[PDB]
């Protein structure tokens, strides 16, 4: 009958029904109304996306430009005043990544009262350019809360999963990535590791065939694109509170690199191993004979010793720590650097080692992997001294990945070794990567020895230590 279907139509055109995306809008809006801080801006930005993302998928709705004046209204508000400066780059970003814009709206505001100019357009320019922060979906929907760690991927295996639970079990009765949870049902693996930590437990066969297999079933998820494997797990697998903690640590070391460009005094440094100061250094360096007193005149008011090793074999570094401990410990040496482990696990197990007495199996692995001497770490503890990890947890194809590393080695650096009890020097071993500085067009990076106020040194098979020239092109 003509009569329904008219009466149902104009109930539909006076009060049309709360559909499924809708009612995602209208729960974002009371996000709006909740929320403070960054979260708030952050949700302003998803509830413009979803409007953009409702009018895509439903062209002739009603409801469009009713939701086209309130984003209109959310985005006048936010870009009010000098906001509007940095609108374009930031509003750019935020169609496709609303909490990555929201961290540098707060940046924005506060360029807007004056502070860091110019440190807006970097952390655009880098959002813009840098692969590690476009678009990554990552896992989204039930994630288990029984796991006694904090998941970072949630691969499904697939195909693979037979062969990744032989090797992963294979290494779990070898007290080898325990932070790792099965599930057949599914077929996926709650892992809680990430790309960087897994590469550096290959040491150990068992691991390198789990981390085969892992890296395999991520190629079965997306062999279309150019992404490696790596890139694959952060964008199909990765947990969504790990790509915050991610992005939050990028756009932090991106605000690192812009301080450490302004207030680290690269003039002092130029002065005192350079020139002049290089050549009154080299000079008094080389007259001192022994290991002693030339430990005497690189340390005669220095903070700590930073030696370089190149790739290969290139391990007199590691050697002369090991060795001539004792006589670092002299000329009051407690603490040694490497570059060749990754702090943020690295560091626990040590802790632990140099405690107990007692190696875990994962540092077992790592020292096997890094080809590090275990007569290091027990000559170490022998001596009272502590062993810290100094590498970054970032990747070793564009500039702003290397960019990244040397400003994250940076913060490490100055979180360990900068601040000392007063007495107590360091013995740090880096690549001669790190203790040069990185001049790109895409921006600036002080090396280790300029935020630290040390030279770069080298060591020969002699003992005979030698200061190393500044690389500036």
């Amino acid at each position: 009958g003509a009569m329904a279907q008219e009466l149902k139509e104009r109930a539909k055109v006076f009060a049309k029904p709360i559909g499924a995306s809708y009612q995602g809008i209208l729960d974002q809006l009371d996000l709006v109304h909740q929320a403070k801080g960054r979260d708030q801006i952050a949700a302003s930005f998803e509830l413009n996306k979803k409007i953009n993302d409702y009018i895509a998928e439903h062209p002739t709705s009603g409801r469009n430009q009713a939701l086209t004046q309130l984003k209109e209204q959310v985005t006048s508000a936010l870009f009010i005043g000098k906001m509007q400066v940095a609108q374009a780059g930031i509003d750019a970003i935020a169609q496709t990544r609303p909490e990555l814009a929201a961290r540098i709206f707060m940046v924005a505001i506060e360029e807007a009262n004056g502070k860091h100019v110019g440190l807006t357009d970097m952390m655009v320019r880098w959002a813009n350019e840098d692969p590690y922060l476009a678009p990554k979906h990552g896992y989204k929907g039930e994630t288990p809360s029984d796991l006694g760690f904090d998941a970072k991927y949630h691969v499904d295996l697939g195909e693979h999963y037979a062969d990744f639970k032989q090797w992963l079990e294979t290494s779990q009765s070898n007290g080898l990535l325990s932070k790792a949870t099965l599930d057949e049902s599914t077929k996926t693996v709650h892992l809680g590791y990430s790309y960087q930590e897994l590469q550096d437990l290959t040491g150990a066969e068992s691991v390198q065939m789990a981390f085969y297999f892992l890296k395999e079933a991520a190629k079965k998820a997306d062999p279309i694109s150019g992404d490696s494997a790596e890139m694959i797990l952060l964008k199909k697998f990765a947990d969504q509170s790990y790509l915050s903690q991610l992005d939050s640590d990028r756009m932090d070391q991106i605000e690192g690199i812009y301080r450490s460009s302004h207030e680290t005094d690269i003039d002092a440094w130029d002065r005192r191993y350079s020139g002049t100061g290089y050549d009154e250094l080299t000079n008094k360096l080389a007259s001192a004979t022994g290991v002693d007193e030339q430990l005497a005149v690189l340390l005669d008011d220095r903070k700590g010793l930073l030696i370089g090793e190149v790739h290969g074999s290139d391990v007199n570094g590691l050697r002369f720590v090991n060795e001539q401990m004792d006589a670092l410990k002299k000329q009051g040496v407690t603490v040694i650097g490497l570059e060749h482990l990754r702090s943020d696990l690295a560091q626990p197990l040590i802790d632990r080692y140099l405690a107990t007495g007692v190696m875990s199996s994962e540092l077992s692995a790592m020292l096997k992997t890094k080809h590090l001497d275990v007569t290091l770490f027990e000559n170490a503890r022998a001596n009272g001294m502590r062993i810290v990890a100094l590498d970054a947890n970032s990747s070793a194809g564009t500039e702003h990945g290397l960019m990244y590393r040397a400003g994250a080695a940076n913060n490490i650096a100055v979180e360990v070794l900068q601040n000392l009890p007063d007495g107590e020097k360091f013995v740090a071993i880096y690549g001669k990567a790190h203790l040069q500085s990185h001049k790109g067009i895409e921006g600036f990076v002080p090396g280790i020895t300029h935020r630290l106020d040390l030279p770069a040194l080298k060591v020969s098979d002699s003992n005979q230590f030698t200061v190393e020239q500044d690389d500036v092109s």
